[PDB]
């Protein structure tokens, strides 16, 4: 298993048609995931699985500019189980980042941080037993 938290450098940041995929299984009991794509210490696009939101399962997505929060994107569909494998795959597409969980699309996030070349890691964080990180340009 890779060390969490794990940087992922993104050489040159992200453009359509880059594909990210994360490969791990949830640990027991998790309580939170978290995937950031940062330009320096800015996070383009925060995608937080929270296990337990006032006993509601919610996907939170996010943007921070200058260390503020901006405002969440919510989603109640909520791939990820305690103890099981999955995959994530991020889509860099023209005005958004597509994600599919275990090749099921799940959602969309337009891009608040239009400099893309400039998101240049990725931090994947949690309560995670990480396998792999990698892209590649489809
Ligand atoms: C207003 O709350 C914040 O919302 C942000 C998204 O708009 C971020 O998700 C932020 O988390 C971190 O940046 C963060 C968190 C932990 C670490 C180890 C490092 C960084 C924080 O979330 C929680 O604290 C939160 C609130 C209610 C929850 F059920 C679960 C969470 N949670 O997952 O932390
Ligand atoms: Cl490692
Ligand atoms: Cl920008």
């Amino acid at each position: 298993m890779l060390i969490v938290p794990y940087n992922l450098p993104l050489p040159g940041g992200v453009v359509p048609r880059m594909l990210i995929t994360i490969l791990g299984t949830v640990k027991p009991n998790a309580n939170r995931i978290a995937l950031d794509f940062q330009r320096g210490n800015d996070v383009a696009f925060h995608f937080n699985p929270r296990f337990n939101e006032n006993n509601r399962r919610v996907i939170v997505c996010n943007t921070k500019l200058d260390n503020n929060w901006g405002r969440e994107e919510r989603q109640s569909v909520f791939p990820f189980e305690s103890g099981k494998p999955f995959k994530i795959q991020v889509l860099v597409e023209p005005d958004h980042f597509k994600v599919a969980v275990n090749d099921a699309h799940l959602l969309q996030y337009n891009h608040r941080v239009k400099k893309l070349n400039e998101i240049s890691k990725l931090g994947i964080s949690g309560d995670i037993d990480l396998t792999s990180a990698s892209y590649t340009m489809i």
